[PDB]
């Protein structure tokens, strides 16, 4: 069975990874890009060929469905996001969608139709890496996505959300969607992304909680001027202002210690020229913690700090909080069932939280959910070198299969 | 004379400014761009039509020639650069080329052919705004440019110098050019760019020196990784490193005080995504001073500081000094002539240095050269709001005309 999944992964992973392969390294498959569309089209086609009933929903989440014999109205769901960051790896997101499909297909062949319906899902986006919105895919599954929040947003190159979506053959809905009521449980297999499993020698992570997370886009407005003729004390330099903000804030975060993390990942000065004092800089903030209050208090302090610096420098600031998620626990009963499985199968597991966000955190408050981690070598992710031992991946798909067996082929 | 020049400027300025007009603001006419080409062609056309014999040299420097009746082998040269920064104003560079033409045209119709030959020049580039090379135009006039230095460089978008240059109709020389020997004097009219003239209430700047200037491209290499799962202590974050460098260095520059200027105008993190610790940042440094030793000492200290910071952070650093120009004085005899001219005309002038770089600084060590400044309102330059009162502009052209009258219509 490990042998089967190994083979299946070796067969399909390289194939799936070709759609959105970036010449500059790794994967770049952003929400509603042509690469995004082609991935979902091809993936759909392969699931169909395997005998699954396939569909898009109104926003382009992809489903492969195998109907239940005794409770067709109850759905056990598994999968993950297909989107990536820029120059990402080929496991983050897509592996969990691929795995759910491989698990289901194998269960189908070994044990025939399930008692209750099982679905593979490949969700539209969870990376929040193209537009200033996150979890467009999963939020729509539960009608949590307000179309007003994306009707007026663009990517870095000025393409509107609405246009890109339409280019992929989807129409922005007029109002939030009807939330699904038929889901009994959701199970997301995913690479750990950090090195907790690898450094402690363990093979499977049983996730019991996911971190809280804020993302900001901040815009500094100063004055563009000549690099040579503008005396230093007359300047309104947005890159200098940005640097004080970044330097001071990272310093503060380092004093708070783990698990506070703080990242200034994207910086865009304008006009971005060697001999021009930059009169505008737009940058992002990503900040996370296991505790909601710590995350709130720390980030609010950061907002005050930024306003203080800017005010002192006579520079305009616009602070745009576009992701604000509470930490969420996984379902206790499902976490026990998973732990019990690991004990029974004699798996070398650990119980741990996720430092990454996942569609699972959107699911959790609405339907019973849990996550299975497998290791990430060197704790490298969002980097083309992201990789995992093939037997570890297979062990993950096996563990996923057994969980889905319990949940859908048993009453 | 003033009214003629006011009208001449009001006619030709919006015309010349239409080539390279950037919809997003101001002017964007970079070396060897389509806008660059059109500008040079259109200017060449109008000059020829006004009765000047025009040529391009091997690199796209544009000349408008009026031959001299008694010493045709002696050339009095005037003009400036036609390129711009990104979203620049419409006076920097082009106004002095425009003025030279307007002045020679007017002198020609009032006093006929000059004794010596006079030429307008519109030089290819002095902004160093597109490729990592500066003064490609004026350096080639004197055979100072090594073709090897540009053969393998590219713009930010990956366009090679050689391809851009070929696309414009010019062939990269196999070796350094033969310097012109026939130039007797160079006069460059130009806006001040700073606010010295405006704030002291004067109308004409008699430039006696130009600053030294260094430009670096610095490349930091760390490791891209996941914003959430990578603990702070395990990071090699290049934006954080950059920000430490920029913050500290600007602080030191302020401690040195005027005339030291230091600018970090361009920053390019990779992959530049909100939830990715950026594993690479490329940024520029622009640093200038009136004194060669101060500039050298400060920037070398900056080089040590950056190395120290990066060694401490385990981040690789590459430092590429691509412009290293000494400060240079204008010709004593010409400055005196220009000063004496201002005295006789009772122009409210002052003697000052230029904090900006100019083709005149490349000319100076080879031919007698001087510059004339006119005010810049609010000391705004390298910014679409770059403006100078029309009478000041007229007054500068007038001054240039008189200066050229003495140099060329007199023995
Ligand atoms: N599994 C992920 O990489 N998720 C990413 N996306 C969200 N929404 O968290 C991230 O940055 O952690
Ligand atoms: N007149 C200019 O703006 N020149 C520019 N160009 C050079 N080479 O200095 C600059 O940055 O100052
Ligand atoms: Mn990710
Ligand atoms: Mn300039």
């Amino acid at each position: 069975m490990i042998t089967h999944f190994r083979q299946a992964i070796e067969e399909t992973l390289p194939w799936l990874s070709s759609f959105g392969a970036d010449p500059a390294g790794g994967m770049t498959r952003l929400l509603y890009s042509p690469e995004w569309l082609e991935t979902q089209q091809q993936f759909k086609k392969r699931m169909a060929a395997s005998g699954l009933e396939t569909r898009f929903d109104e926003v382009g989440n992809l489903y492969g469905r195998l109907n239940g014999t005794e409770y067709p109205q109850e759905v056990v769901l598994s999968g993950s996001h297909i989107d990536t960051v820029v120059n990402g790896g080929n496991l983050d997101g897509q592996f969990g969608a691929l795995a759910a499909w491989l698990a289901i297909d194998w269960l189908k062949t070994q044990y025939g139709a399930p008692l209750r319906t099982v679905e593979v899902v490949a969700m539209a986006e969870a990376e929040g890496s193209r537009f200033p919105y996150v979890f467009w895919g999963s939020k729509n599954i539960f009608g949590l996505a307000n179309p007003d929040d994306v009707r007026n947003i663009c990517d870095a190159k000025g393409n509107s959300f609405v246009d890109a979506m339409k280019a992929c053959g989807f129409t922005l809905p007029n109002a939030p969607l009807t939330p699904r009521q038929d889901i009994k449980a959701f199970v997301e297999l995913h690479i750990e992304q950090g090195c907790v499993l690898e450094s402690n020698g363990q093979s499977i992570g049983v996730v019991n909680a996911i971190v809280g997370q804020r993302r900001y886009t901040v815009t500094l407005n100063g004055e563009s001027n000549h690099a040579g003729t503008t005396p230093m004390g007359y300047r309104r330099d947005t890159v200098y202002a940005f640097s004080r903000i970044c330097h001071q804030s990272v310093e503060k975060a380092k004093r708070m210690g783990d698990p506070l993390v703080l990242t200034f990942g994207k910086v865009e000065p304008r006009p971005n020229t060697v001999n021009v004092v930059p009169g505008k800089t737009t940058f992002t903030i990503d900040c996370r913690h296991t505790d909601a209050a710590v995350l709130r208090d720390f980030t609010q302090q950061l907002e005050n700090d930024m306003r203080a610096i800017c005010d002192e420098m006579d520079i305009g600031i616009d602070i745009d909080l576009w992701m604000d998620e509470e930490p969420v626990p996984m379902n206790k009963e499902l976490v026990a069932t998973l732990t019990e499985l690991c004990e029974r199968e004699k798996l070398n597991y650990r119980v741990m939280h996720s430092g990454a966000g996942h569609d699972a955190q959107i699911f959790a408050p609405r339907v019973p959910t849990c996550m299975i981690f497998i290791p990430s070598i060197n704790g490298i992710s969002h980097n083309p070198a992201e990789r995992t031992n093939i037997t570890d991946l297979a062990e993950g798909v096996k563990t996923l299969a057994l969980m889905l067996y319990q949940l859908a082929w048993q009453k």
